[PDB]
């Protein structure tokens, strides 16, 4: 059983099936290992990932399900051969908890593209037991896998840059799309999406925003500084921005059109996917042809990289637009995230509403 | 009128509606300019565009069409300013015959991306007139667009290297899959596809044919020098290939799997698609953000790199296989080349056998 797998019991919210419902969960944690850090969860973005997971959208989930991967909190205890973490320090895991450490991958830092890749929440570590993830009450990692987080950076408004953040910054970097002066485009004004908006700004970059709604203009525009609001659904305002964009970070959860976006890219402009919807998109090979137009994939980042990613939001005051939420308000935040009314990111204030769940 | 239209009378063969029926057909071209260069048509390859364009596949045929851009014959007459050709020389013209001459892509060499180009066929000239083919007797192009044939080629072999040829020489040059110990996959092995193992081949790389002709495995392997043959239906001998592609060149004419294609890749693999299907194709997002894969689009190439590739052709012995054909076996060629029925590309001899069909 969960609660006998480990000798640390563990409390958290899981769902049991696919209809996501979630509620109190007991079960358990490893022991800290001489090269583990373990700590308190302080807080817990909420990201889409979450809810496709709970109602195993993708088809990949085991349940019980304990989801949540953008995990801030306290370091309780270290193993005696952790080196750069100390008691009481705040630290954040993010879609990572392990890789092989063998391959060419982890050994380029993109232990994320190994493919023994371990996920933080429903996966298998290398104990042969189940993941659970962040919304519970501590968690346990191995020391690479552990995010420093900086003194200048809320611990509730810098949690989602542990998954959504690297996310999006690790394509503004890999791809050339992080040169200052160039045009970028950010499909969806979401989760991922707003804090794209930020990083690509910081970057120095012309900021197009894509969006389904005409209600976050004004906030792309006013608050987050984006040069231009586009909205996918006006045909006619979308062929007026055509051939404009260097390149594209679409986030949309859902299966949403192609062809549109291919128009909005310059000659050789690329789009890169990072949403993941439940079933495949529509790829017209003329959209691709027509100007040596690329798409590609990315998926969150490497340890390194993320570390580097934190950093540089530290230094430029970059956080989640977020709306704290008890534990207990869990299902009605995710009937809110579906529903597309959260303004942008939900997180969960484990360390103050976890506890009293506890039936 | 077509016939009034120049002053220069001209015969060939023309679709007149979405049938594709295929028919002698009179009309004219313009007077040989001081940049002109004028030759009498020798042959032309028939590609897979020129059904997909009479079938007005695409919805941007204009008829009468005649159709026709793999063009090789003897230059007849030069305009005074023409710099390199002269009269007598063996000359060929590919896709293009025009450009803007003024923007960035021209100046890079590249009019095939030139936002304003102009194809051989069904296309507006800078004069305002339709664009006519090389299904006829005599062709005029800018000397910006006239390839020169090496002494060492054959003039009938060595057309369909002006589209067929370019198209795939050009994105294993620009996407770096151009270099021994690399392993490149080439789907569809028809006039694209067979030209494409070759250049492949002669740039030092492994190649793996993907098919769905198993009867054609011998021609790949003893013939082009295939390292594998891999029938795209048979899941367990795709599944034993899985990630050992760098790259795959993407021919297929028609809507095809690429779950499967995105399986044989490399981890940051690329799928370079070339085959112009009217319908949009399934792409799985999981398939790129799982390996940073991408997929890429191409279109023939610029005039430089097309005499490069021809001069490269050359000094490899490289030259398609065809089915030499009269001009008034074009309709069942057209038949033919729709059922897959061709091994590997049709080159009409409208030097012997267009005249002949003049009622
Ligand atoms: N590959 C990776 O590494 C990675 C990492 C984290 C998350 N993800 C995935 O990225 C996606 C977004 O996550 P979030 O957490 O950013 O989600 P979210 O907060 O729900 O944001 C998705 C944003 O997209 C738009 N959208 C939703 N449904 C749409 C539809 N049918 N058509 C067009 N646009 C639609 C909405 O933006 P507008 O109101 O502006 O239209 C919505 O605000 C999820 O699929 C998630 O699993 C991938
Ligand atoms: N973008 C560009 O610059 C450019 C330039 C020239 C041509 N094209 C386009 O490239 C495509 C190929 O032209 P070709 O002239 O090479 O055509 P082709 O000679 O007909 O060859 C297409 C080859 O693909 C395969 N194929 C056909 N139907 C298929 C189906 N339903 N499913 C899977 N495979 C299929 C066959 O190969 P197997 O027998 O091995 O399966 C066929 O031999 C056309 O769409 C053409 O318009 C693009
Ligand atoms: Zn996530
Ligand atoms: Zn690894
Ligand atoms: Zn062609
Ligand atoms: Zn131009």
């Amino acid at each position: 059983s969960p609660e006998e797998e480990h000798p640390v019991k563990a409390f958290g919210w899981a769902a049991r099936d696919q209809s996501g419902h979630l509620s109190p969960f007991n079960f358990s944690r490893r022991a800290t290992g001489e090269e583990d850090v373990r700590f308190k969860v302080l807080y817990c973005g909420v990201c889409h990932s979450d809810l496709h997971s709970i109602k195993n959208d993708w088809g990949f989930s085991m349940y019980p399900l304990v989801p949540g991967h953008e995990i801030v909190g306290e370091v309780t205890e270290v193993g005696s051969k952790v080196k750069k973490v100390n008691v009481g320090d705040k630290v954040g895991v993010g879609c990572l908890v392990g890789a092989c450490h063998s391959c060419e991958s982890c050994a380029n830092d993109l232990e994320n593209y190994c493919p023994k890749m371990i996920l933080t929440y429903a996966s298998i570590y290398h104990d042969g037991t189940i993941t659970y993830g962040g919304y519970s009450n501590h968690m346990v990692a191995n020391e690479r896998y552990i995010i420093r987080f900086p003194d200048n950076m809320p611990l509730d408004g810098g949690a989602p840059l542990l998954c959504a953040g690297i996310t999006v910054y690790s394509p503004l970097k890999y791809f050339g799309l992080d040169e200052p002066g160039k045009h970028i485009g950010i499909v969806g004004l979401g989760g991922l999406g707003h804090v794209a908006v930020k990083f690509a700004k910081a970057f120095g970059s012309k900021v197009t925003v894509i969006s389904t709604s005409p209600s976050k203009k004004e906030e792309a525009l006013k608050n987050f500084g984006a040069d231009s609001f586009l909205v996918s659904r006006d045909q006619e305002q979308m062929q007026a921005a055509a051939g404009t964009l260097d390149g594209i970070i679409d986030t949309v959860s859902a299966v949403h059109p192609l062809l549109p976006l291919f128009g909005l890219l310059k000659s050789h402009g690329k789009l890169i996917l990072v949403g993941a919807p439940e079933k495949p998109l529509e790829l017209p090979a003329f959209s691709l042809i027509a100007g040596r137009k690329i798409v590609a994939g990315s998926g969150i980042g490497g340890m390194k990289e993320t570390q580097e990613m934190i950093d540089f939001a530290a230094k430029h005051n970059i956080t989640a637009d977020i709306e704290v939420i008890s534990t207990d308000y869990l299902n009605t935040a995710m009937e809110r995230l579906a529903k597309n009314d959260v303004r942008y990111r939900f997180v969960i204030d484990v360390g103050n509403t976890l506890a009293a769940t506890k039936p």
